[PDB]
Order: structure tokens, then C-alpha cells, then sequence
């Protein structure tokens, strides 16, 4: 979006509009970034003299305070890893000959940055990233430790952009840069230890989840050299270490919404004889096409909280969702719920809904309407024992039902959910205003401010409008109910904003060329108010009014050229772009619809699972046990998929 | 669709969560799939000694009990040749040395399953299936019956997925595998006895048309294996053998919907000296571009029953049948028919019932009218000798011909036909019901019921509604019909859905704000009933009604809220969808028109046939025989067709 | 380059770089630190912002019949230029006018409507 602001540059080759002190330190870091090497044997021989006219015991410390910047913590060897030349493999060798005289060499090659922007970034960092793996051999026979972590502002950025995150340590920085030769030479060295956390908690395998790419693209070097490190372990101990946000690398893949390595993580195999527990899927006899599977699913069904099927149907700011529920052990899971529990519970809403708008509808439109007689004809208003009194009870036991439990669902709706149509935020404000005017209509007429039929017309009118709702079933009604909301909140708002600056404008210029006809009595014009005048220009957009434009009015020329400058305005030039933009809308949905559908179906199976009792959401609990190796017990979905079209494709090859 | 259940897997590999046969048995199986092979050795020696131990002349039942599991019928050398590894060439020749001592050896090789689900597959299955030639030459070696039956409930699913199906013999999984060295390896071993049918009676030939693609693809490693085969045959018994349903292979390949293997049967051409009657199409001469052919048709016509002619018209789940139409014998033999006695039939329908309704027409129009005087107009009435006699009669006798015919084809009507517009199912049912509504006008005039003349108004509509039928003639035409038919059952049934509901809801909402004003006795609002209200809004649909929103009722600005809110919501929101909708399905249709009207002409051409006497179809009978070889009488149909396109590109690759 | 619409040397001349020894002077662009993917860069801007007549960025805009336009105001001076320009003072004064002259066409209606 906006590009970042960082105060002090990291390294500046441009100049920018005790002396003795000031003669000595920038001689040295100009020429250690040309490279002449005369230069350097010049000044550090002078160097070491000038401290021997300097107090001892402090000798060391006044030392690196000559090699030192003040504002900044960068010393002498960061400029020259930095500033590549040929002669880098010169001065590197004096640099740490100069070391070696005197007690500063623990001190020098561990050095770090105390600025606050860019803290803790040592020489090891450097050497790993300008493509130089040969100084990084030396600086690591040099003693420098790899547990160095550069914590800083500018290797935290706040947001995605503005910065650089990579993990805060040495091994993910040569994993990240597409640097394989780096990572066994730091993985052999046996004083790496890998599993240690940042500040935001991330070990190895959280980093490389967060620089991916959610799309397929051609070259993936962060899914290769995830699988690199994973199996030279050889454990469970980087996969199931948790954050400090309580996410695991198969949960954070779903949550950012990398869609490539998360496909990866799901369908691994690994067949050799010691590295055979680290695989999810298990194939157990294949027969030409035909080919069963174990899928893992220890964390990928809603048994415990923050699973992976959880998170990505309730989050979004994920923006590809429907490739991530396509995946196998996703698919599936979705699929089975559905012939089981889901789809008799959302008939039965169907089946109770649909009886409780008959029961209002009936109750208002055969009440009495006389003023003799004027019950509530719902709440039994009496003592009759009137007949079917088994229905105006059902209708407000069920009223508070509605009320109470979208009442619930509109409080625990996180911000993310309200700005878009995938999510279902707009169901639950007109369900629960269908609620509240039915509950209202038997709370107005208690206390007899007698504006009670205004609000049960309303709520008959709304009760019939939410049966849309309940298309989400069918495929092929499905769709429609997607691709009106996707006219509605798009295009058609765009329209009724116009619209109003060509009724609001012609309104008071027609209104202004007549004197009042109720002076006249006769009442001749019918553009005698604004609210008059603006009326009967919209019977002139649809068709129905009538141009009597033989009118006693002042200037009537110019009455008449309005109306015509009006139709020409709005009946053939904006309603007929309208449609017409309506046609690049509706197009734009047809292709993808069938996606958007999937998506609003699984969010009403998850709904419907959390509200069960537990023995009944465990008698249903999918999954066998299963012992696939020595001392393992493990969750398993046989699944006996078969598959012509890519068998045809493997068979046909391997002879030609 | 959905995946198979299966009880038992074929062989697993992961243990799920007396003693010394329990001992010994599965150090058997168990050894035998990682491959150490002094394990065998060890156990096999003891595993004799211990059945000395036992019962003479029960011994080698004993034996094999042992090497047998119990409840499937699995023995040790199949888990061998499942579970490959490089040990598999020592332990499958001391698995043949053990069987050689005893008299186990014959029983040993041809070991089956008893199990329900996977029953007859032996030892020589397995080893085609894992690409294993050599050691299938020593089990041919070892004398192992090439013509073993599989039939199994795995191996015969009822669908085409949920199972695996090839034909149920060792050489249909050698050609359907793509494995060509191991057919002639079989064939040419002279006990493999080719004809031979399984369970559903197909032999060699059926099976390969059912493991073929109806797409052209990039192989078609179905397609020359079907070739290699048949020419070695040299023979017509594997084409015209006929299987438990009464098809052969080329009705088959009509009835499935493979349309590129049916391509290569009609058009065979083998010109080599003692291959010469395999061939179905004869060139005779050739000069240039011209090229004369004569095709067989000796089951292409509809001569016989079953003929691929009358399979690909009156069939549907074959999803592609245009480009199956548009072959060589079967794009003329529709062509010829249609300039001999098809286009002269159904011009004289035309003619007849364009006539049938000027009479129906003229009678009821005409009628007297008068109660002194009220004759049924039709069936004469009376003795008047009136003029023009001869039309009277000739309404009620050709209402019968209407009645009864389309009666009979009501009934002899499939229920795969009932679901598409590709077949004619919907013009049946409103013929009949057109004959149905004349004759009852005049059975319900006799009997005085007095409702006669209704049923005779809908008798004159739908008259004029079927002449659309007759419009499938022409070509420019012939797609209007489609187009209409694609348009109402696809989307304006969704439309007529959605629009009841705001008309429904609506319909009680303004009803409600009304006090009856036939108590006030003026008739004030047009709002009276639900059925007047509902009425007043599909006139502001149209644009017809008038907004008289000068109301004398309750809330009268809620009243006037709703009408605004209809109109917004109905007329410029959903019928302008259904605009927008229209407009993807019309170009869906211009397309793809051309193909779905050379249908539904080539199907009355086929009914036309039905419809003539013998003589008069045998005197239109195409065809001539000849004597294409020695001792040999076929039937011919000389085509001289020219190809100019194709000539000029092969002539111009000649030279360059 | 701006005034014939050609707009292919035009992404050359902004973006030059020369980083030998002797032909240092001749670059419009300057980079002095990069890491990773970051990179900043300094731009010349000598000719190319409107505190000289004849800028660039007057000529591109105000300027027809050079027929692609906006395939030159996505280069890389010329898009911070003007986005840098919004945020600053153009986008107040933008927002003044459309406040005056909507109020002053509600003291034009009331007082022709009511008069
Ligand atoms: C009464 C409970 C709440 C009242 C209520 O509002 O009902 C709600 C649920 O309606 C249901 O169908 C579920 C209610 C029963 C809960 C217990 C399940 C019993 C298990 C049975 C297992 C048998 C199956 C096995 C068959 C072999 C209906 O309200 P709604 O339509 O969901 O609200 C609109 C939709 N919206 C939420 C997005 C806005
Ligand atoms: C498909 C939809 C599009 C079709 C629209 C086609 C365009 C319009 C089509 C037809 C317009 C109607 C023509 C009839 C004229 C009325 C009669 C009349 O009063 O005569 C008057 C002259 O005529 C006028 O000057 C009338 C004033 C406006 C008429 C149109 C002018 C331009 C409209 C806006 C231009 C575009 C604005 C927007 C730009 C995009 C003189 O009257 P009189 O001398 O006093 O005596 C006559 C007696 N009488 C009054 C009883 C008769
Ligand atoms: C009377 C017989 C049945 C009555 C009848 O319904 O007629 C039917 C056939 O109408 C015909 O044209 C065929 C009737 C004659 C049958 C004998 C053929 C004579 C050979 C003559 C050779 C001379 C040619 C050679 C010239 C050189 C007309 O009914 P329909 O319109 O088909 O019904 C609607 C269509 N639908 C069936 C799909 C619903
Ligand atoms: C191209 C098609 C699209 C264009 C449509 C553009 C939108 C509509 C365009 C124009 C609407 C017409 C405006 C005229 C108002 C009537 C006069 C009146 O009664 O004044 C009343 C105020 O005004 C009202 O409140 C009237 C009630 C509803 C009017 C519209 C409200 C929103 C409609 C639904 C919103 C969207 C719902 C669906 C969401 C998608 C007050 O009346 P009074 O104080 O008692 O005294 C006046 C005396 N008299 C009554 C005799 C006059
Ligand atoms: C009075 C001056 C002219 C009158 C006038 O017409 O105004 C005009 C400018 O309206 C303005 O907003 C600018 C007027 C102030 C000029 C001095 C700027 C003060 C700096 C403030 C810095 C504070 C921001 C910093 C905040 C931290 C409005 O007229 P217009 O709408 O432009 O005319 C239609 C458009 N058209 C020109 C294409 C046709
Ligand atoms: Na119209």
C-alpha cells in the first residue's frame, strides 16, 4: 500500500548537506569499503601504539570504542561484509589477525546493533546474506554463535509490508533466501539448537509457512526446503511446538491462508523403514485404480477447539477458501456429516419455520376488525375455549426462541464477519427484527398506545421475505439467492444515489412554476407540494402517470421542456445503463456461484454439530483407532476412492 | 459419485486397535513380506517335521491349512507377490521347491479366494497387475490354468465406479492394462481358450469397448490393443458372438456411448492378401480426390432389431450423439431416407392437421349462439342435409385416430425419456390432451351437464399452440422451438418461484391496512379481498394499474411505504435479472442449436419407417449384395463421395 | 519524450543506473542500501517535479494527442509524485469545495422555493 518510514538508514554510501578522535575512526571505515589494503596495515598498526599512551585495565574498552560507531552499534567488519569487493578476502584475515593480539576477540565477532530500529543483527547475518558462504565457514570457525537473535523494529513490522520478517535467527534466514548448502552446514554443526522461539514464538517451521505463496506458481523453494529440515530431524517435536497466539504449523497454514503447503502437509508419505511415523497418510492395498488410505485427522476434525476445519470456514481475511475445502480429508468430512445429522436438522427449521408464518398469517388477516369486538388475536386476549388454541400458544413460545438465541448470535460476531457477503452477518439482523415486532405487536397493545397493527403488518411482511433463506439446500436455487446480493449491495445502491439528484432536482423546479391551486379550489394541478410534485415524477419512471400538459401554470413552455429533459435524463439513459451494468455483474457471478454455495452450506453443517448434546455429537464421532508402527495409537478415515482418469494418464506413459 | 464400503481390504499392512499354530503361522506371513530369506528356510523345514507328527493320509490337508489363512482363502505366495521387494526372485523359487516334494503342488498354484467379496482371483492375476512379466512366464511354466475365472462382487460392481470390472480373465487384464508383450506370451501359449464368456457373458471383445474413453484424447491404448488382438484371431467369431443381453460388440459400442472406438469399426479397411473379410469398408476405385467406397451395413440398417441406427436415436444416458451421427454409413442412410419417403409424410401432416383446425375453428366460432336454438356445432346434431358435410364428420374420426395413437405411445415410453428436451415426451402429452378435450365436448354436451363449451375454448387454444411443433422442418426455424424450450424449463420456472413470495407476502400486508369499504358501500379501495389485492399488484407489474394512493385507510403512509418498496424489489430487481439471466442461457442455446435440431428431425424420420406396410419398406430397401471375395454375399452401399479439402493436403506434403 | 507519447525510452531515462567508476555522475537513480527484497533508491527529480515551467509532470497531463497516458504516469517518480501530493494538501482542498458548493445551492433552493 504506503511505503515505510525508518528514521536512520542501515548503511549510506552518500554524504549528506575531539578531532584527533575524528581523524582516526572514519579513515578506517572509508578504506575498509574501497579496499585498499595498504590502508589498513597503516592505521591499525598506529592504532595499537595509541593506546599504549592510555591507561591500562581500560585498554580493551577504549580500544573498541575507537571501532565503534556512537549512535549506532556497527563496527568495523559489518561495513566490510556489506560493501562486497575483491578484496574482502584480504581485510577479513587482518580484521581477525587484529583480534587475535589483544582480549577484544569474543567481544568483536558478536557483535550486535544497540540501535532500537535494527537490534541484535550480528556478522553472521550479514555473511549469510549477501550469497557468501565461505566467510560464513570462517566466522563460524571464528566462534560466532548461531543462537543469535535480532530482535529489532525493522525485523518486526507490524504489518505484511513495511518490513522484513524471516524468524530472528540464522538458520531461517538461509532456509527463507533460497540457500540450501548454508543449512546443513549450520544443521551438522552440532551446537545449533533448533527448537527456540522468537518474539511472536515461532520456531523454523512457523517462518516458512509465512513467506509462501498461496497461489500454484511455478518455482516453490519455501516447500522444498521445508521438507529438507523435517525429515534431518526426524521427529515430532517441530511440528507440535505451539506458539504464543496458541497456533500449531498446520493450524497457522490454515489461518494465513497458504493453500499450497497446506495441501503438502495433509498428503505425506514417507515409505522408508526409520522415518515411517512422520507420514499422515497410510496406504494400505492398491489393486490398479483402485486405492484405499488412512487419512491422520489428530487435528483436523472439531474435537477440540482451533481446528483446521473450524478456522477456515469462520475467519475470513482468508482469501481463497473454496480451494482449501476441496482438499481430502476436508472433503470428506463435510460430505459424511451431511447424510448423517445435518440434513434432517435443517429440515426440520424448514418444517417448523414455514408453519410458524401460516400460524401468523391467518391469526391477522381472519381478526376482528370491528371496533365492538377488538381482541389481540394472538395471546387468547380472553377465556373462550376457542378451537385450535394449540397454535396461538405455539406462536409466542417460539417468538422468544428466535429473539433470544439470534440475540445470542448477534453479540458474538468478531468485525471481519460484518463487511462481507460470504459471511452470514446479514441473516441474523432480519431474523431477529421478524422477532422483536411480533413480540412487540402483543407488548403494544397491552399498554394501548394503539399503534399496534402497524408493526404485525411489518412482521408479516418480513416473515415470508426470510423464506429465501432456507434455498440454500438445492444447487440449483441456491445460486439465486447468491446472485441477488450480489446486484443488491454492488450496483443497484449505485443507482438509487443518482437516481435521487434528478428527482431531488426536478422536484423543486417544477414545483416553483406553480401558483396554489387550492387557492383555485379546483385542485387542478397535481404538483402542488414538493411531496406532490416528486410523486408524480415517479409515476413518469415506471410508466404510469399521465402528462396532462395542458396546465394552467406559469411559463408553460418551460413545464414542458422539464419533463421532457427529465425523460430523456432517466428513462433511456440511466435505467438503461443499469442494465447494462447489471449484464458485466451478473456474468461475473454465474461462473463462480457454484463455489459460493459450497462455502454457505458448510457453515449452517458446523452450526448445527455445535448445538448437540455431547453423547449425541459422540455418537456420531467419525474415526477408528489404529496402530500403524511400534507404540502409536492414532485416529483414522478409511476412505476407498477410486480414480479412472488419472489411472488412464500413469498407465499410458510408462510403455511409451 | 460417492466412495464404495468394502468389508475386508485386499491385504493390510497396519495392525488395527491354539497358541503354537498361532506360533507359526504368521512368522510365515509376516517374513514373507519384508523378504529375509533365512527366515524361510527355517521355518519350512520344521513346518515338514512338524507333520510327521501327524495323521498319515491327512497330511497334506493339514499342510496346507497351515500355509492357508482362515477366513479369507489367502495363501502364502499371494502376500509374495503383492508385497514386492528385491527378495522376491529366491523366495518365489523355494516357495516352488517346497510345493515340489509333497503332493501340494497343483493345489498350491491354483489357489483362490473363498471369500465373498473378492472371490476367484488366483496367483496369476496378481502378477500381471504389478508389471511383472517373468515371473508370470514361470507360473505359465509352473502349469498354472490361463482360463480362471475371477467373479466376485469386487470384481462386478453394479456401477461403474465402486469397483473395478475387466472381464474376469487373465488376458482381458493383460489388454486393458496396457501391457501388449504379455498378450502374445498368452495367445500364443495354445491353451488359452479366447472364447470364453464371464458372468455377464461378454468375451474378449465386449470388454475393451467398456474401458474405452468417448472423448479423443492423446492415447488410446484401448483402441490398439482392441487391434492387435483381432487381426491374430483372423476370424468373425469374436465379433459376432453375443453376450446374455443380446449385443455384439458394435451394438455394444452404440449402447455405452463410446464414440471413437465406434469410429474405427465402421471403417476398417485390412488390404493385405489373407486378412482380406475382416475389412467393412471396400474402396474400388480412387483417382485424385474422387474416391468410391462400399460399406457393409450388415447390422447398421434397420433391417433387424437392435439395429446401431435405431440404438443411438431412442436412447438416452449416451451423453454425446451428434457426433456419432455425423459417421459415414450413418450420416447417408439418414439422408437417403430423406429424400424418398420422409419429407412426403410429414408434409401430409402438416396438411391434415393445419386442416383439422380451420374446421374446429370455423364450427365454434360460427356456432348459433342463441338459447331458441343451441345445437352441438359439431357431430351434426339433427337431419338438416346442411352444406358442407363432408368437415363434420371428418373432426370426430380423425379425434379418434389423435386419441388412440398417441394413447399407444403414452404407454411404450421409457422412463429415461420422461427427464430431457432431446426426447419427445412433452409433445405426446399435449396431442393427447387436445384429442381428450374435443371428443369430451361432445360426451359432456349429451349428458347435459351444460359445461360443454369451456372444455371446446381450450380445445381451440391449444389447437394453434401444437402447429409450433411442425415448425422442425426448417432449419431457421427448427431453433426457435429449441430455444424456447431451454428458456422456460430452465430459468423462468425459477423465476415464477421467487415472484410468488413478494406477491404472496405483500398480498395479506396490504389487505390488512383496509377496513371494508363494501360496508361503506362506495367500493373506495380496489384492497378489498386478498383476491382483489393481489390482483392490483400484477397490474403494477406490467404497468397497467393506476397508483390511486389518495386512500382512505389505516396508516396511510405505511401503505404507501409498501407499494414503493414492491416496485423497487419486483420491477426494476428481479425482472431485470431475469433479463440478465436469459442473456447467458440464449447465446448457450445459438451455439450448440445446430446439433439439437438434427435430432429431433432424425426422429421422426425413424417413426415414418414404423409406419409403412412391408411391401412398401421392403421396396425402399437400400442396398445391393455383392462378391467381394471367395464364397462371400454382403450387402453394399456405394458412396462417391469427394474430398477436395482433405486432397489438397495431402498431395501438397508429398513433395515437402 | 513526454511530448511525442513516447513512452518505452521514457521508462529508460528515469530508471538509469551506471555504477562503474569515471561514469558515476551520469545515473538518475541511486541505491544505497538493499536487504533481501527491501531496496531504497534515490531519485533525481531535477526536471521532473513543476518547480521549473515545462515539468514532465505538466506536460503528460495537460497534453493531448499523446495517445497513451497512462502507461507513463505509472512510472516510478511520477506515481509517488502524485500520491505524495494527496496526502498533503490536495485532498483538503477537494474536500472545501464540495462543502461551499452544497451549501450553496440549499440557500439557492430555500430561498427560490419559499420566496
Ligand atoms: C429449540 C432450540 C432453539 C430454537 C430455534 O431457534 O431452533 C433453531 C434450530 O432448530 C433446530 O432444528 C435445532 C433445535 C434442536 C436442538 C437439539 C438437536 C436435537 C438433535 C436432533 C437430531 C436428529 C437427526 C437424526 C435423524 C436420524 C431454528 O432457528 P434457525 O432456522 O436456525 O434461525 C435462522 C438461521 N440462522 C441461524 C443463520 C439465522
Ligand atoms: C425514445 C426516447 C427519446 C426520444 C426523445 C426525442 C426528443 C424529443 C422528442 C419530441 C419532443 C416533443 C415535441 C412536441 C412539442 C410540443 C408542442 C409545443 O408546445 O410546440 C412548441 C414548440 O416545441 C417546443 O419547443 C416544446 C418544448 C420542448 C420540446 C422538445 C425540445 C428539446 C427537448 C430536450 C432536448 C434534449 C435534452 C437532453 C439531451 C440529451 C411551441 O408551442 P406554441 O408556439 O406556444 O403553440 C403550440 C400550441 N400548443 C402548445 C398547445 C401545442
Ligand atoms: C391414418 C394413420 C394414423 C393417423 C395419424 O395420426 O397420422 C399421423 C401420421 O400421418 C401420416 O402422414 C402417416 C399416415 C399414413 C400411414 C401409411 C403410410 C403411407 C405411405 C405413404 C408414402 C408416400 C411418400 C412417397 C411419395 C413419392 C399424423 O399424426 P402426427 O402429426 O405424426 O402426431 C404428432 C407427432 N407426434 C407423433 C410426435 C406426437
Ligand atoms: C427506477 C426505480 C427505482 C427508483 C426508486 C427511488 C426510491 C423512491 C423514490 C421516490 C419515492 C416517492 C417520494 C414521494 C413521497 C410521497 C409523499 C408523502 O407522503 O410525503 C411523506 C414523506 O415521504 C414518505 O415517507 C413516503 C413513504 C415512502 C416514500 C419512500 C421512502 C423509502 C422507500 C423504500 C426505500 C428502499 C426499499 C428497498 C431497498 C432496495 C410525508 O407525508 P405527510 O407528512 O403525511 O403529508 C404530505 C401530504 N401528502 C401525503 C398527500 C403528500
Ligand atoms: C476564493 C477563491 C476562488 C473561489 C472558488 O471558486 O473556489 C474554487 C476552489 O476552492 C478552493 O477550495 C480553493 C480556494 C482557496 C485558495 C487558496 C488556498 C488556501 C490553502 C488551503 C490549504 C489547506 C489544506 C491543508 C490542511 C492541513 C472552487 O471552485 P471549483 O469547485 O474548483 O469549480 C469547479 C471545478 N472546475 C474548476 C474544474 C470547473
Ligand atoms: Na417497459
Amino acid at each position: 500500500t504506503s511505503p515505510p518510514i525508518f528514521s536512520k538508514p542501515m548503511d549510506s554510501n552518500i554524504r549528506q548537506c575531539r578531532q584527533k578522535k575524528k581523524r582516526l575512526k572514519k579513515r578506517i571505515f572509508a578504506a575498509v569499503s574501497e579496499g585498499c589494503v595498504e590502508e589498513l596495515r597503516e592505521l591499525l598498526q598506529d592504532l595499537q601504539d595509541l593506546c599504549r599512551r592510555r591507561r591500562g585495565l581500560d585498554v580493551p574498552d577504549f580500544l573498541m570504542h575507537k571501532l565503534t560507531a556512537s549512535d549506532t552499534g556497527k563496527t568495523c567488519l559489518m561495513k566490510a561484509l556489506l560493501n562486497i569487493n575483491p578484496n574482502t578476502k584480504e581485510i577479513v584475515r587482518i580484521l581477525l589477525a587484529f583480534a587475535e593480539e589483544n582480549d577484544i576477540l569474543d567481544r568483536f565477532i558478536n557483535a550486535e546493533y544497540t540501535e532500537e530500529a535494527y537490534e541484535g543483527q550480528t556478522a553472521l547475518n550479514i555473511a549469510i546474506e549477501r550469497r557468501q558462504g565461505d566467510i560464513t565457514a570462517v566466522l563460524i570457525a571464528a566462534g560466532a554463535d548461531v543462537n543469535a537473535h535480532a530482535k529489532g523494529v525493522f525485523f518486526n513490522p507490524k504489518y505484511q509490508h513495511e518490513g522484513f520478517y524471516f524468524g530472528e535467527t540464522p538458520l531461517a534466514l538461509a532456509a527463507c533466501t533460497n540457500q540450501p548448502e548454508i543449512v546443513q552446514l549450520l544443521m551438522e554443526n552440532e551446537q545449533t539448537d533448533i527448537t527456540s522461539q522468537d518474539s511472536r514464538g515461532n520456531n523454523i517451521l512457523h517462518a516458512l509457512v509465512t513467506v509462501a505463496e498461496d497461489f500454484k506458481t511455478q518455482n516453490d523453494f519455501v516447500k522444498r526446503m521445508y521438507d529438507m529440515i523435517l525429515l534431518r530431524s526426524g521427529n515430532w517435536e517441530l511440528e507440535t511446538m505451539r506458539n504464543n497466539d496458541g497456533l500449531t504449523p498446520l493450524q497457522l497454514a490454515a489461518k494465513m491462508g497458504k493453500a499450497e503447503i497446506l495441501k503438502y502437509i495433509l498428503s505425506r508419505e514417507i515409505k522408508e523403514k526409520p522415518l515411517r511415523s512422520l507420514s499422515r497418510k497410510f496406504t494400505d492395498w492398491a489393486y490398479g485404480p483402485v486405492s484405499s488410505s488412512l487419512y491422520d485427522l489428530t487435528n483436523v476434525d472439531t474435537t477440540t477447539d482451533n481446528s483446521v476445519l473450524e478456522i477456515i470456514v469462520y475467519n475470513t481475511n482468508i482469501d481463497n477458501r473454496h480451494e482449501m475445502l476441496t482438499l481430502e480429508p476436508l472433503h470428506t468430512l463435510l460430505h459424511t456429516k451431511w447424510k448423517k445429522f445435518a440434513k434432517y436438522m435443517f429440515f426440520l427449521s424448514f418444517c417448523f419455520y414455514f408453519f410458524y408464518n401460516i400460524t401468523l398469517t391467518l391469526v391477522s388477516y381472519y381478526r376482528p376488525r370491528e371496533d365492538e369486538d377488538l381482541p389481540h388475536p394472538l395471546a387468547l386476549t380472553h377465556k373462550m375455549s376457542w378451537l385450535q388454541l394449540l397454535g396461538r400458544m405455539f406462536v409466542l413460545i417460539w417468538a422468544t426462541c428466535i429473539s433470544v438465541k439470534e440475540g445470542i448470535a448477534i453479540f458474538l460476531l468478531r468485525p471481519s464477519d460484518l463487511q462481507s457477503i460470504l459471511s452470514d452477518a446479514w441473516f441474523h439482523f432480519v431474523f431477529f427484527v421478524q422477532a422483536v415486532l411480533v413480540i412487540l405487536s402483543v407488548f403494544l397493545y397491552l399498554f394501548a398506545y394503539k399503534e399496534y397493527l402497524a408493526c404485525l403488518v411489518l412482521a408479516m411482511a418480513l416473515g415470508w421475505a426470510n423464506m429465501l433463506y432456507y434455498t440454500r439446500g438445492f444447487q440449483s436455487m441456491g445460486m439465486y439467492s447468491v446472485m441477488i446480493q450480489k446486484v443488491i449491495l454492488h450496483d443497484v445502491l449505485k443507482f438509487l444515489f443518482v437516481y435521487i439528484l434528478f428527482l431531488l432536482g426536478f422536484g423543486v423546479a417544477l414545483a416553483s412554476l406553480i401558483e396554489k391551486c387550492s387557492k383555485d379550489k379546483k385542485d387542478c394541478s397535481s404538483y402542488g407540494s414538493f411531496s406532490d410534485a416528486v410523486l408524480e415524477l415517479f409515476k413518469l419512471t415506471i410508466g404510469l402517470g399521465d402528462l396532462n400538459i395542458q396546465q394552467n401554470s406559469t411559463y408553460p413552455i418551460l413545464f414542458l421542456f422539464l419533463l421532457i429533459t427529465y425523460v430523456i435524463l432517466t428513462f433511456v439513459l440511466l435505467l438503461n445503463m443499469l442494465i447494462a451494468l447489471m449484464g458485466e455483474t451478473v456474468e461475473n457471478v454465474s461462473k463462480e456461484s457454484e463455489r459460493i454455495w459450497r462455502l454457505q452450506r458448510a457453515r449452517t453443517i458446523l452450526e448445527f454439530e455445535k448445538m448437540l448434546p455431547e453423547w449425541l455429537r459422540s455418537r456420531f464421532r467419525m474415526g477408528e483407532l489404529c496402530k500403524v508402527a511400534d507404540e502409536d495409537f492414532r485416529l483414522c478415515l478409511r476412505i476407498n476412492e477410486v480414480k479412472w482418469t488419472e489411472w488412464k494418464t500413469h498407465v499410458s506413459f510408462l510403455n511409451e
